């Protein structure tokens, strides 16, 4: 039984932007996925950006995170992206991918308890090497492309090892797109430094089907997320899940 | 100024040859604003707009497990083609399926429904008529300025039912999410004849919620794109949302 389909034919979405990656779809309905490289959706990576979910559904777990109107004062210190030079909550925070906010949450939820909840999550090396507020980004974690679908088609479920409510939020917080005829949650792509990878990790929900999605590649001569995002949906359009 | 009229707003009305109300409410300012002070405050039949207090209290009693659970099609075929396959709480809201809402109301009963819309001070509170109808033929009645109320209440998690459910129901409102905004509604669109037709949520900013409400009297057609349209003009005019 072949729950993992490999479809070079996606292949061209990466070759005509002149990229190199992977794209790992997962239909709940039929339970099966479909890949353009096994290899690859297999390999494991710096989550980097991804790493907002969990690091959020801990936070919200623990009680670092009342809820999600929290206010997350700015600490006064300019930065380059200006979404970041301003109060947050988790929302917002999630929406501009603002790296402090989430240093805090896990300075607060501190070495021992991210370390167990990782591993509670059986979340990619588990692994939390590095400093406790930057390991997601030049630490020892690793997680691959298949291993982000597991943990996504959990927290979807309810079945992480967290409460149902820190999960909901996590999912109300993850909201980027929504029209008559889909839902796309991930909020996960935004690149805050130089990594080697970038992703777009989510999932899309139709009337009656959900179709989780996971992708990484190669960093390129000077596109990034736009062209990550535009990848995944040109593959999502290919079949069918997404109208053109 | 708590409350303000706005005659200004009566020019979406005109446009589209239609004469109703627009209330809107600033979360931040604790302000109201309307184009109409004298039928913001008249009670019409809530219609498709009970699809939330019914889902709340289904949800909540347990009648409903959770979002994803399944309704299954009884094989009747019904005028309405999306009525005409399963449906869980999401896809029931977004088609308005009135028989599932039949069937969530029967379970819930006469007696709960009427305690549970006297704890969420909905309306006037009165279910007179068939239990399986009485929101689009009975006696219950609110006006745009109770909607908002109501409203108000389960964006902050304050109705007397679990956090859950309040959170599920707002779930199944989502209609719009982009860059710039977020609208929960999913409560206009109408399968049935009515003398009113509504558009009733909220726009979520990045700072601030500002809460709608708005009724039509009904000419023809399919209103909802137009009760949609109106609604939006205002919310454009008013800086809300971009143009
Ligand atoms: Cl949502």
């Amino acid at each position: 039984a072949k729950e993992w389909q490999e479809n070079k034919s996606w292949n061209a979405h990466f070759t005509e932007h002149k990229s190199q990656g992977v794209v790992v779809l997962w239909n709940e309905n039929k339970q099966q996925g479909f890949t353009n490289n096994l290899k690859r959706a297999n390999q494991a990576f710096l989550p980097a950006s991804t790493f907002k979910i969990p690091n959020s559904l801990i936070a919200l777990d623990l009680g670092v995170v009342k809820d999600e109107h929290q206010v997350f004062k700015w600490d006064g210190q300019t930065r380059d992206i200006a979404t970041w030079n301003r109060d947050h909550n988790l929302i917002t925070a999630m929406k501009y991918s603002v790296v402090p906010v989430y240093q805090e949450f896990a300075r607060q939820i501190g070495e021992a308890r991210m370390s167990k909840m990782l591993h509670a999550f059986d979340y990619g090396n588990e692994d939390i090497s590095g400093n406790v507020d930057s390991f997601w980004l030049d630490g020892g974690i690793r997680i691959s492309a298949t291993e982000q679908i597991s943990f996504l088609r959990k927290l979807y479920h309810n079945k992480l090892h967290v409460s149902e409510r820190s999960q909901r939020i996590v999912k109300q917080a993850m909201l980027t797109e929504a029209n008559g005829d889909y839902i796309i949650r991930a909020k996960t792509g935004y690149s805050t430094r130089i990594e080697k990878i970038g992703w777009w990790v989510g999932w899309v929900e139709l009337d009656d089907n959900v179709w989780f999605f996971a992708m990484n590649m190669d960093m390129p001569t000077s596109d990034g997320l736009g062209l990550r995002q535009a990848i995944t949906k040109e593959v999502l359009k290919q079949e069918k899940i997404i109208p053109f």
